[PDB]
């Protein structure tokens, strides 16, 4: 509750400079690659084997998994600089624009801009451009740099709207059986974006394009953490609103999806991260 | 120093039966799959990206990684049954036999025998035969059944001998630059088996064949843990003989390979597992 997580647009020049630097330091030390691998490993860990659910996606563990994912990442950031916290990308407001690519987040001093159509949509601006930022493929091998391609998809030509977020907050149940892609009246599945998908979370990924468009390689783009910090923020809001609601399933769900099951690749359970304030951080809007 | 890890041949019928049962329970609960996944994930985590080294193999972290791997596995076993400890397969003694496939470890009450050449070398004996034991492929997706094919390879027609083990114990340096499969005068690289390979560890894998012949799917066969318990024992013996020696490199090696680097996919460092007795276990021969 002492660490404040701010909106990217509400950041100071010095703050944006310290975050980027810290990320570059984590990358240089080899720590950043662990998060790309963790995410890719979880996406291939099905619960149970044979089903389309995995440890991190298309299931109830989606939200607590990524919350633990961000928590570990933020702790690594502060090991370098204790004053640095993980910002979030409030994409629902950027959607109000006719061209979200003009947002301050895509400036050369933070995340960098859109991909270059002359270089197969390779990002050539910002601190994460090809030449300063190395990317790895689905196999853990070097891939030749970051790619982006804003709204060039038919399924996701736009970013999710504030109404879309608000409509998701209307849901009462955290999740519903069979705890997967087809869960109805489920806040989790709604926020993830499979209900008339791609929506919300899934839509943001498809909108950015490049590595962000594919599960095993999405964390290659630093904006991935800013995006999921917003998803985590939206979840935290839901938990505040429906304070009487709790996680599901509590039991009788697939192993790795229940309230007290370890989340691969970790031993962390959804219960351990159910209360974000207990984790030692808070979002600016809560103040 | 209280948990004793015994030789498979020195196990009682009741012991061999309780170990198998505990493994089957871990499989049913979905915990076993986490170890297959952990092992596969580490094999694709290169240190650094681009090199042929990975977090668990072909590098200095090879021995401490698998020790942590076995340690975690053993603790999960005891969560089910506190009387169960991880046995080890003294294959160097089985090599003295005139038919290693007739060893008691391959009996129907423990691991089961060789595969069936009429069923594509599927294993049809023991508690881990097709129909009672499900396996997954390199992608984390379900496969047919456990397979074995003893010494049908030209590179590894035999099991490694005591002479090979002793010769490996003669090495003074734990590891040498460039810390990989080509490292010379290295105990790690020697025990792993890249020196005039396949030898020792690598040879055992290729000798067993089937899933054990391929790294990402090797843990599908329960004998994987018995095999690596012997490897951990040999290392423990080496550490006992060479008590003044330590891990290498201490620093300036690839990230994930140094003495105090976290070993993907965990936060555990080689130092955390450098002393097997401090971990709370001991091998029977140390008594
Ligand atoms: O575009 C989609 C989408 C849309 C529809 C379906 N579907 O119906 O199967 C499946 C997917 N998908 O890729 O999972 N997505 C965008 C990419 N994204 C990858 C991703 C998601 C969450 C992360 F933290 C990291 C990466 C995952 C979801
Ligand atoms: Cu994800
Ligand atoms: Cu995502
Ligand atoms: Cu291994
Ligand atoms: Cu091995």
């Amino acid at each position: 509750k002492y660490r404040v997580r701010k909106n990217v647009l509400h950041l100071t020049d010095t703050e944006k400079r310290d975050f980027v630097r810290t990320v570059l330091i984590l990358k240089e030390k080899g720590i950043y690659d662990r998060y790309i691998a963790w995410h890719g490993a979880a996406g291939k860990f099905h619960t149970p084997p044979g089903s389309d659910r995995n440890a991190a996606h298309m299931s109830s563990a989606f939200l607590p998994w990524h919350r633990e994912y961000l928590l570990r990442f933020e702790r690594d950031l502060q090991s370098i600089n204790p004053e640095v916290t993980l910002p979030y990308w409030e994409w629902e407001t950027d959607a109000q624009m006719q061209d979200p690519s003009q947002s301050q987040i895509w400036s050369a001093d933070f995340m960098g801009g859109n991909g270059n159509p002359i270089k197969d949509f390779i990002v050539d601006t910002g601190p994460f451009a090809a030449g300063r930022w190395t990317t790895i493929d689905e196999q853990g091998n070097p891939s030749g740099g970051l790619k982006r391609n804003f709204g060039a998809t038919k399924e996701a030509p736009t970013l999710p709207t504030r109404d879309d977020v608000l409509n998701a907050l209307k849901i009462t149940q955290y999740d519903t059986p069979p705890w997967d892609m087809t869960s109805q009246n489920s806040f989790r599945n709604q926020l993830e974006g499979f209900i008339n998908g791609p929506q919300l979370h899934n839509r943001v990924h498809r909108w950015v394009g490049g590595q962000m468009g594919v599960v095993p390689t999405a964390p290659n783009d630093p904006v991935f953490f800013l995006h999921h910090a917003n998803v985590d923020r939206i979840w935290a809001v839901w938990q505040i609103i429906h304070r009487n609601q709790n996680y599901q399933p509590m039991k009788n769900g697939p192993f790795g999806q229940n309230f007290r099951d370890p989340m691969y690749p970790w031993n962390t359970t959804p219960e351990d991260v159910m209360n974000h304030r207990k984790l030692g951080y808070v979002y600016d809007i809560e103040l």
